[PDB]
């Protein structure tokens, strides 16, 4: 089956990022942190270059503020994990293969679109 | 300061035994530790042909929102989990993972998460 990527736009750079329910934290991998230009937001107080506390991250046509952590070498550009999915009151909506947000639905990537 | 969001767990029963699964949509497969499988009497249904993976079951009910659903699952004995509901389950029963209202919705029924207390 394929795994659930939703695409979004961070400062206009656009980023495949990857749904997981069973991720407690979110984590964006260094080099797609340096690609949006987000590095200088990087509270740096090992593998974590820091957290970046607010960002917007263009999702679903709406302009959501995210909240992440930055490493390096992480396979994932980046992950939404379960600390954002409940602060914005997502839903992971498998019957129709979509993330909603404010009833507003984001359809999942297909596999060709995959990373 | 800090702050921690209660993982993802619903109840359900397997042969009338009470387990607590753990929701994860990042993950491929589902999966039961050898011990859930164990005290749930399931050991005799798993098939043989493949941290050793004992294997797989390919069809037990799962009581899971009042209703017995099929449920495929793989068996490894190493896995702190209990057991691990996989996107594979989750979408052959076109689940809904609800977090605006903190359920796990299947057929409109909805199973509440459970709260941090009643985690493994």
């Amino acid at each position: 089956v394929t795994m659930l990527y939703v695409p979004c736009t961070i400062n206009q750079v656009l980023v495949k990022a990857f749904v997981d329910s069973g991720a407690q934290n979110s984590i964006m991998n260094k080099r797609t942190a340096e690609r949006c230009g987000l590095m200088r937001l990087v509270d740096v107080r090992q593998e974590i270059c820091g957290r970046i506390h607010m960002t917007p991250v263009n999702l679903a046509g709406m302009y959501i503020p995210f909240a992440f952590y930055v490493i390096e070498d992480q396979a994932m550009d980046l992950i939404i994990g379960l600390d954002q999915l409940k602060r914005h009151q997502m839903m992971i909506d498998l019957k129709h293969n979509c993330l909603t947000i404010d009833n507003i639905n984001v359809p999942f990537l297909p596999e060709n679109d995959l990373p």
